[PDB]
DNA sequence: TCAGGTAAGCAGTCCGCG
DNA sequence: GCGGACTGCTTAC
């Protein structure tokens, strides 16, 4: 096989590297690394080296890689570029694996881990290590084991050995329910002490070194932790045979609160799962803790136990040790859905990165970017300091208030990389510029045309369309990737409602779940064996269906992301081909292209509608437009359709056959007028929305930019069972809304559009007579808890102190003295709620750490002094007030005459 | 060794307001 | 008690 690295390290004049040679076999070396750097020349001659802009360069090879670092120093000094790829680790990458990496993931070991450690006084800060080690489950992928290293004796207390027998046994027979798929892999090992336990588990270490390190907030709890427990116990080079290497760094970051630190394990690869679930999830969850995300992912429940976990060990060391292994699993359950690790790998090799650097798009774009040119003999550019500069983004239209009955939308494809494609926008295809004019001109088609020579932006660049980009170039490779998956997810999406549909007719039998590829359209003969299956195999194969998709997800959203990353990245200062010019003509040519099409769908649909100067396009963001259908609708009439399915059918059939490709006409005609390189801006339908026919719903509504509901049919070309709710920005949508709250607008939002006034009013006075009996938890506001220190006195508001910053000094004052209680996270969120005038907590708010209960000792007066009235005024009421008056909808019965009519 | 981007809504603080 | 000028946070893209 081919051979490929596992981890590179740049650490004196030498490279460390780990890999897997030829025949599969984990290897390390110290490469002495002599790489290359490169200057402007004469010109003038024989050279073979030019830089991007075609200039010729001379190739300066060093004897080390300390002495291409001072020449650099030097050369800005004297005032002249130093050209070629200043990281030499990536250099070192690029020259031993020219050629595409094909991996394979079962020779990488991928570590997950985490440790207890029970602490009688607080919270075990990592960077004290004060408290014993008393277990660690490490699952090492390759042996498929969870290795559990288990204390028996401690400071804190003397336990009997952990029960495989009983852990196995479900919970209400007295068990832990560790899952059964993992019983016959679990190899325990108990300790008298907790040296012999760190020793092992070092030694264990040695034979078995992650490549991969993950796990649930392993970065700023578990790993400092042991190497800190370590360093006290046994010395700070004891604590560094946790790298490969020996090698570590520590940074610090103090007070006032106050320190912790993040060690860097050289020879290691750092992916902790908490950072790659917010970094690709798309998600934004009001807790991080993991029991809320399992449940949210895999919907599995808490795992329960009595008491606090200071004590767990002591009264149930059986359980506590259990949950401990099943914590562990449970990151490889959330893994095995979501592939992030997967992901992680796929985008570490092709760029040719350091597999932690994915969380990088500037450094995984430097790697792909160098990769390409080093091939076609091109020198890459020095970095340079540029000052920070705000620049202008995308047009959002300002819809009209209102409710809207039947609507389509419509969406550009890949919009900022396709314009890059389209446009030919590089740092080496610049031509020149011309005499820009206001963009509502160009908007109009009545400024000059830019140039009949070159591909032009509204923004005043002109790029060369004869000669190709490094970055039209690699964002192709990677968006071409992007729209495969995305078939892929779309194609699993399609096929799940088709189980569904066949769910309404499940079979009385016993038999099998098909064994088919969800990532295609099922085939006719494929369905018609559906129609026979039990429910029980449809169950089955829905749920096979949505992993699918699940899969496609993650794998196309992802790829989505780093192209987008691509355009962002051209306006931010660290990037190497940072270039205003570039994130602009990508912008403005974005705001020329959204209002083209704006005015050209608005002529379109004038003319076939048999009407002048009325506004079809009701609003639009970026890449898209949200058309009103009802003069479409109109013009047949609601007479006349069967039922829903047929008005949807209808509307598809006219977006496709009738708007498409006036749409596209459009945009070839702007395309034209930009002189560009390639017609690029596909605009397909994407949504159909509406009432259920012959009902009373109202369809959708806005209430002002990025703020708007749909009751939606079709969402590109799936065609949903049941009508789906696509809502945005509403407080729905948002993390810091409390979650029975999101439910209960949700539900209203529900019966506005699908129902109609008078069921929203029903439902409104049911959850108004029933809000104070929600459990507390669930009408809380969330917020993150950015810069406390700044605002604390102490520990009392400074000026301008946030609301939710104000309940956290509440709760800090609250918490003095006795340590059962949790401390509250600088960055991490919060349950807020508001207090009542008078209260013995001496403010108008309280605030915790998310995803817990209130610590027992003040849980009481907090549930005694809540203000529901100001929550439930703040949290539902206001929100609903905005949906409702937008919509001419009220919540409540106005007036009326009528009112003096039942006597 | 640290670094995708901007547009834009709403909650809240401080202040003005016989 | 509720507006405008700010900060903070969060989402849509
Ligand atoms: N996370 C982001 N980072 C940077 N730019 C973004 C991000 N999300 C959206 N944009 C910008 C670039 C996108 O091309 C543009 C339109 O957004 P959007 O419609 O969500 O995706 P898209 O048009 O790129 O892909 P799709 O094919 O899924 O529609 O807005
Ligand atoms: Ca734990
Ligand atoms: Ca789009
Ligand atoms: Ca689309
Ligand atoms: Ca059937
Ligand atoms: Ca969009």
């Amino acid at each position: 096989m081919k051979e490929f690295y596992l981890t590179v390290e740049q650490i004196g004049d030498s490279i460390f590297e780990r890999y897997i040679d030829s025949n599969g076999r984990e290897r390390t070396r110290e490469v002495e690394y002599k790489p290359s750097l490169f200057a402007h020349c004469p010109e003038s001659q024989a050279t073979k080296y030019f830089d991007i802009y075609g200039k010729p360069c001379t190739r300066k090879l060093f004897a080390n890689m300390r002495d291409a670092s001072q020449w650099i120093k030097r050369m800005e000094d004297i005032g002249l570029e130093a050209l070629g790829m200043d990281d030499f680790k990536l250099a070192y990458l690029s020259d031993t694996y020219n050629y595409e990496i094909k991996y394979d993931h079962t020779k990488i070991r991928v570590a997950n881990f985490d440790i207890e450690v029970t602490s009688p006084d607080g919270f075990p800060e990592p960077s004290q290590a004060k408290h014993p080690i008393d277990a660690i489950t490490h699952y090492d992928s390759i042996d498929d084991r969870f290795y559990v290293f288990d204390l028996l004796n401690s400071p804190y207390g003397n336990v009997e050995e952990w029960s495989i027998e009983i852990a196995a046994k479900l919970q209400e027979q007295g068990g832990d329910e560790v899952p059964s798929e993992i019983i016959d892999k679990i190899i325990y090992m108990p300790f008298d002490n907790e040296k012999e336990l760190l020793m092992e588990y070092l030694n264990f270490w040695q034979q078995k070194t992650p490549v991969i390190l993950t796990g649930w907030n392993v970065e700023s709890f578990a790993i400092p932790y042991v190497y800190n427990r370590i360093k006290n116990i046994f010395g700070e080079s004891t604590a560094k045979r946790l790298s490969p290497h020996r090698k570590t760094r520590v940074k610090v970051i103090e007070n006032m609160y106050g320190s912790r630190e993040i060690i860097t394990l050289f020879g290691i690869s750092v992916l902790d799962y908490i950072d790659l679930y917010k970094k690709f999830s798309f998600t934004n969850q009001p807790s991080y803790s993991l029991d809320y995300i399992s449940e949210f992912e895999l919907n599995v429940g808490k795992l329960k136990y009595d008491g606090p976990i200071s004590k767990l060990r002591e009264s149930n060391h059986q359980r506590y040790i259990s949950y401990n292994i099943i914590a562990v699993y449970r990151v490889l359950q959330i893994d095995a859905k979501r592939q992030f690790i997967n992901l992680s790998l796929d985008m570490g090799y092709y760029a040719k990165i350091q597999i932690q650097s994915v969380f990088s798009p500037i450094k995984t774009w430097d790697a792909i970017i160098f990769n390409s040119l080093k091939e076609q003999n091109k020198v890459i550019p020095q970095g340079r300091s540029h000052p920070v500069q705000p620049y202008p983004g995308a047009f959002v239209k300002e819809p009209i208030p209102n409710r809207y009955k039947y609507v389509m939308s419509f969406d550009l494809t890949s919009l900022y990389p396709s314009i890059i494609r389209q446009v030919n926008i590089s740092p080496e295809t610049i031509a020149g510029t011309f005499k820009v004019a206001p963009l509502h001109d160009y908007i109009n088609a009545v400024a000059e045309r830019p140039s009949d020579v070159y591909s032009c932006s509204p923004n005043g660049m002109m790029y060369y369309k004869d000669r190709d980009g490094v970055v039209p170039t690699e964002i192709t490779k990677v968006f071409n990737q992007r729209k495969e998956h995305k078939g892929y997810m779309l194609a699993a999406q399609r096929n799940g409602e088709i189980i569904k549909e066949a769910l309404h007719n499940p079979n009385l039998s016993v038999d099998e779940p098909l064994d088919v590829d969800y990532r295609f359209d099922f085939s006719d003969e494929i369905k018609e064996k559906i129609k026979k299956l039990s429910a029980k195999s449809l169950n089955e194969m829905l749920f096979r269906a949505q992993r699918t998709e699940v899969a496609g997800m993650t794998a196309q959203i992802n790829r989505k992301l780093l192209i987008n990353s691509l355009a962002g990245a051209l306006g931010n200062v660290w990037f190497r081909y940072y270039d205003l010019r570039n994130a602009t003509a990508i912008t403005t040519f974005g705001q020329m292209a959204l209002q083209w099409i704006e005015r050209k769908v608005n002529e379109y649909l004038n003319e076939v509608c048999g009407t002048e100067g009325e506004a079809f396009v009701l609003y639009g963001d970026t890449d898209s437009i949200y058309v009103s259908a009802d003069k479409i609708i109109d013009k047949v009439g609601e007479s006349k359709f069967r039922d829903t399915n047929h008005w949807v059918d209808f509307l598809d059939k006219f977006a496709r056959e009738r708007m498409e490709p006036a749409i596209d006409r459009g945009f070839r005609e702007m395309c034209e007028y930009m002189n560009n390189k390639q017609h690029l801006m596909f605009m397909d339908r994407e949504a159909i929305a509406g009432p259920p026919l012959g009902s009373k719903g109202i369809g959708g509504f806005w209430t002002g930019k990025k703020r708007y509901a749909l009751n939606v049919w079709d969402m590109e070309g799936t065609r949903y069972a049941e009508p789906k709710l696509k809502i945005m920005g509403l407080e729905t949508q948002k993390s810091s809304t409390p979650k029975a709250v999101q439910k209960a607008l949700k539900e209203c939002i529900r019966r506005m559009l699908q129902e109609g006034e008078e069921s929203l009013q029903e439902y409104f006075k049911e959850f108004e007579k029933e809000f104070r009996q929600l459990n507390y938890i669930s009408i809380a506001s969330v917020s993150s808890a950015n810069n406390i220190a700044k605002y604390d006195v102490g520990g009392f508001p400074g000026p301008k102190c946030p609301f939710h910053i104000r309940g956290i000094l509440t709760y800090n004052r609250a918490i003095k003295g006795n340590i059962d209680a949790p401390q509250v996270v600088e960055g991490e969120k919060v349950y807020v709620l508001p207090l009542r005038e008078g209260n013995p907590f001496g403010d108008k708010c309280i605030a915790w750490p998310s995803g817990t209960e209130i610590t027992d000792l003040i849980k009481d007066d907090v549930l005694h002094w809540m203000d529901y009235t100001v929550l439930l005024e703040k949290t539902f009421i206001k929100p609903l007030e905005g949906f409702t008056s937008a919509a001419k909808l009220d919540y409540e019965k106005k007036a009326s005459l009528f009112d003096m009519f039942d006597f």
